[PDB]
């Protein structure tokens, strides 16, 4: 066939797989994407969501947002400055972010050029059969077919897309995509959604808002950050509120309308109403398989669009594999990359490999941030008869001094009480995204709580708290909480 | 029988741990002795130890304060506009804040003793009458008033260390870390003598709080500052201190110091160089504080430097006399002294002999930028194994290209035994490295191999993910000889 492989989606996983195949294995690969540079109209582009309108830019923006606290907190450590003079400049933030992302975009032309057998093809990928991939002008299956690629293997890696509401006024809302290109910071912003993207953006808006502004975060549920440790969800909620964010639970917009001055009027399902400069929907990310014509090749997909796969990322059609967000397993970049590498090993190096999706460390770049890995106690309790929960918190000394007395650092460890094995480690507070990476190496090695407490702490750090937790706070006996076992 | 089961001379990190453990957990009658309760002049260290009073605790708070110079500066690239001329350090407020924090810890001991039956605090200078009697005198003077005579079963010598002085003309004109903690004003011109960690840490503190137009020099008689640490990280740290305004003077050593008419110190280096500073701080070493204990009265053996000789179980050549902590000149860190204290109690009073494991102990350098390290540096590893692999990676975070602090390179170096992949040492430089290194220490204790590091999925974006992305050695040492293959 003309190509050994055709990857639809040149993102985290797809670009990793393609380059590995062509580069480390001399296969002829075609990778397809919609654009070569970041931003509208497609947003994601060559490099993926993470490079363009994901992890990379949002982290830069959260870093920029962190200075609001830094300028305030320096006062207790004897830093004098005119604080009344402080004015964040959103345009300058967006400009620096743009220049940094464009630089990564620029980096690819050389990548391809230097890799024989690796080619980039622009347009909308779709399937004609299990060996033929079409590159079309648009998502419409009726649009012009620009290229027809004949290939042995197919790798579907189209990622995900923002989920919308469909209420009246949905078109007056934005999503993370457009948030990355706003002309100016909203004075009043509504972040809809309880997930990490929503919370991360509420923090960014909270810092860059015009003095006197307000950021509201609305979640239809009981508590934000569904899926994360219950106590950290509760504690983070308090710290966001302490910093000015109005966290509104059991809250959902019913309809949005455009005011005369261009602001947005929101009528909530509760009957509550409010005006905002910006209403951002961060309610979920949908597997992007809807226009690939999978049935043309008979590929099985879940009701939500997720492409079904086995441990080695093989769909029901043996020569078609799918990796990354489109598979709706763990939606994080390093996992997509890992899967992309495993697939190449399996298919072109005769080394079958299944990505291990358990004990995957992830971070929540909220202000203040979280670093977590493994099971929350509730999940552990369902899988093990005896589970122990260790918890430790404290307000670092530096925060009493800074005045941010609400900044408690919290560490919670979940173990299988039968053998002491650590099933999950959940942290809240500054530096937790960095600490959790090394904690993940310990969990991968099957550390027991004793491996933690027998290690000599590094002092003074927040991380040494991991090594001083020896007695459980409570337990779960066959799924039920008990104060003792 | 004896009046006391145990008398601890020095109620610091290790001593207070051992005392409290024995009385609380073993119902032993324990007398702990220290020079004072309140931190500061005249004795500096106090009940709580050097770490709480004039060490780790206030040092870290001062380093955090110093970091704001850079962070407030770095905010501009992210769009933070403020009157840059108005930014100025206020040393006295830093000191006051730190004093208040340390005092609050001093005050906590009151309840600690009140709530611990059989645990008593005795204030004064402890000394040996014989192996079963400890005197508490008025001063270090062997001829001062005897306040108390303590008859006891066991004696634990935990008196810590003390700053080493130069003994050159003008030594009396210099200060040490002790006084540095109470300076009335930040020196506009300062000289930090020594290449060890305390000197480097103070250089960064002084560099931030100095009045504009000020200067900090760091003189070290040797080739490269931080003897004992990874050589590449040492080089890199030196350049980053230079890039932040610090003149690092290797092969420099004051020969004479005199007091100028305006009260400033005039230093004449051995080199022939001469200069004036407002403060000259010597941080060249810390000597075992055993000289006024009258150890000869019990026949306790000491080394030429005053270090009390001990076995793995911390026992001196006198069976009922133990010694822990800095006074033993083993690993001069708080957590280690604490560990030794707990092991001591288990051995003597819980009849569960435990020898502290002084290997694979992680530690940090709170310089600006910081370091987090653990295990063997490659030079020592090359000496004990026949095939050593060195892995290295450095990158300059994108955020620093935006902040303007372009010199802020992050570095990770891993030393392994190439024959089996065992990770012998991990050395990191850059922000959060003290936080990251803590869990690295847990896995090295667990016998981690390099594959454990690289099979762990990364957390993105973080600097720590670099630890899990290294799989090819940079070079090797074949039987001590460095080679590329
Ligand atoms: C705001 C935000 C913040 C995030 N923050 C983090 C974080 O901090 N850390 C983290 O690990 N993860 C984070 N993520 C998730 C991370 O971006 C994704 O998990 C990862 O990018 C998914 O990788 P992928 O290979 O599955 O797909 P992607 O990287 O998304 O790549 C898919 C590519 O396919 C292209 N494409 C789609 N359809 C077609 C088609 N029909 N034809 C051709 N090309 C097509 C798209 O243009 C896209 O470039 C974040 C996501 C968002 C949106
Ligand atoms: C500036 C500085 C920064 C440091 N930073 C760090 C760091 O970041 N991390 C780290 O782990 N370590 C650090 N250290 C080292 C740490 O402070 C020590 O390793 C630790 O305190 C040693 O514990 P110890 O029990 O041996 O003695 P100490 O904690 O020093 O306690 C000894 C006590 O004995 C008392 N004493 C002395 N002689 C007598 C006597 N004759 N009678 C009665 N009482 C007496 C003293 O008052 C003192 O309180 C630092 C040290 C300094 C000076």
């Amino acid at each position: 066939r003309a190509y050994d492989l055709v990857v639809i989606g040149a993102g985290s996983g797809g670009l990793e797989a393609g380059w590995n195949a062509a580069s480390l294995h001399k296969k002829r690969v075609a990778v397809i994407d919609l654009q070569k540079h970041h931003g509208p109209p497609h947003y994601a582009a060559l490099g993926g969501t993470c490079v363009n309108v994901g992890c990379v830019p949002k982290k830069l923006m959260v870093t920029g947002a962190n200075y609001m606290d830094t300028i305030r907190e320096s006062a207790g450590f004897g830093w004098e400055l005119d604080r009344e003079s402080v004015r964040p400049n959103w345009k300058a933030l967006i400009a620096a972010k743009n220049k940094a992302v464009s630089g990564i975009n620029d980096s690819y032309e050389g990548m391809f050029a230097d890799t024989e057998g690796l080619t980039f093809h622009q347009g909308f990928g779709a399937l004609q059969d299990n060996h033929t991939v079409l590159v079309r002008e648009s998502a419409d299956p009726n649009s012009a077919v620009l290229e027809t690629l004949d290939t042995e293997y197919i790798l579907l890696a189209t990622g995900s897309w923002p989920q919308h509401l469909g209420i009246e006024g949905d078109d007056l809302c934005i999503t993370s995509n457009e948030a990355f290109y706003l002309d100016e910071a909203p004075k009043r912003a509504l972040c809809v959604g309880g997930g990490y993207i929503s919370i991360e953006f509420a923090g960014i808006f909270n810092a860059y808002k015009a003095r006197g502004g307000q950021v509201d975060l609305a979640y239809r549920g009981d508590m934000i950050l569904r899926g994360f440790d219950s106590e950290l969800r509760k504690q983070l909620t308090e710290q966001l509120r302490a910093n000015g964010i109005n966290v509104r639970t059991h809250e959902n917009p019913a309809k949005v309308t455009k005011n005369a001055d261009g602001t947005r009027h929101v009528v909530f399902e509760s009957g509550a109403e409010a005006d905002y400069d910006v209403v951002m929907l961060a309610i979920g990310r949908v597997p992007r398989s809807q226009t690939l014509q999978l049935e043309k090749a008979g590929v099985e997909v879940a009701k939500n669009g997720a492409i079904k796969v086995d441990a080695y990322s093989k769909t029901n059609v043996d020569n078609i594999y799918a990796i990354g967000d489109v598979t709706d397993r763990v939606m994080l970049t390093p996992v997509a990359i890992n899967e992309g590498a495993a697939f190449v090993d399996t298919v072109f190096a005769n080394k079958p490999r299944a990505t291990d999706h358990t004990k995957v460390a992830c971070a929540v770049f909220s202000i203040p941030p979280m670093g977590v890995c493994g099971y929350v106690e509730e999940d552990a309790a369902k899988k093990y008869d005896q589970v122990a929960v260790y918890e430790s918190s404290f307000t670092p000394l530096m925060h009493n001094i800074s005045g941010s007395t609400y900044k408690k650092f919290m560490v919670r460890i979940v173990t299988n009480h039968a053998d002491g094995e650590v099933l999950g480690v959940h942290m809240l507070g500054d530096s937790s995204p960095e600490i959790i990476q090394s904690v993940a190496i310990c969990l991968k090695m099957g550390a027991k709580i004793s491996d933690f407490y027998n290690t000599i702490g590094v002092h003074p750090t927040s991380a040494e708290e991991l090594c001083s937790m020896r007695t459980p706070a409570y337990f779960y006996e066959k799924g039920k909480r008990v104060e003792k076992i």
